[PDB]
C-alpha cells in the first residue's frame, strides 16, 4: 500500500513482479485443470484472443506514463474478468466429489491480491514521474483469456526490463 520509495527500488520490485506473473504455472495451468480442459487436443485450443490484449509493439510505443496507464486500465479489467470467472469456478467444498485439486483452486486465489499488489506499486511509480456462450464454451473462453493474460505480462516485463 504505503509508496515507500526510491525509483530503483520501486523499478526492480516492478520488474521481478511482472516478469514473475508471465509464468502460466500460476494461472492459466491451475485452471485448465481444475475446469477438467487438461487432455491434449483441447489444451491446443487455450490459445490467446487476437486483440484480447495488447501487444509489445504498442506497449514499447507508449511514453512512460502512458505505459504506466494502459497497463494499469488493462489489469483493472482483468481484476473484472477475473472476479467473473472465479464465480464459475467450481466451489472448495465440491473439489473432492468431482476429482479436482485444491491446491489447484489456491493458486488461482493469489491472482487477484497479487494483480492489487502490482497495481499498487504502479501507482507509487506514477506518483514518482515527472508530470452467448453455453458452459462448456465458457470455460474455453476463460482458458484463452488467462493465456492472454500471461502473454500480455510477457510483453510488460519486457518494457520495463529497460526502464
Amino acid at each position: 500500500g504505503s509508496c515507500s520509495k526510491e525509483y530503483r527500488v520501486l523499478l526492480g520490485q516492478l520488474q521481478k513482479q511482472t516478469d514473475l506473473m508471465q509464468d502460466t504455472s500460476r494461472l492459466l495451468d491451475p485452471y485448465i485443470r481444475i475446469q477438467g480442459l487438461d487432455v491434449p487436443k483441447l489444451r491446443e485450443h487455450c490459445r490467446e484472443r487476437p486483440g484480447a490484449f495488447p501487444s509489445e509493439e504498442t506497449l514499447r510505443g507508449l511514453g512512460r506514463r502512458g505505459f504506466l496507464q494502459t497497463l494499469n486500465a488493462t489489469l483493472g479489467c482483468v481484476l473484472h474478468r477475473l472476479a467473473d470467472l472465479e464465480q464459475r469456478l467450481p466451489k472448495a467444498q465440491d473439489l473432492e466429489r468431482s476429482g479436482l485439486n485444491i491446491e489447484d483452486l489456491e493458486k488461482l486465489q493469489m491472482a487477484r491480491p497479487n494483480i492489487l499488489g502490482l497495481r499498487n506499486n504502479i501507482y507509487c511509480m506514477a506518483q514518482l514521474l515527472d508530470n452467448a456462450s453455453d458452459a462448456f464454451q465458457r470455460k474455453l473462453e476463460g482458458c484463452r483469456f488467462l493465456h492472454g493474460y500471461h502473454r500480455f505480462m510477457h510483453s510488460v516485463g519486457r518494457v520495463f526490463s529497460k526502464w
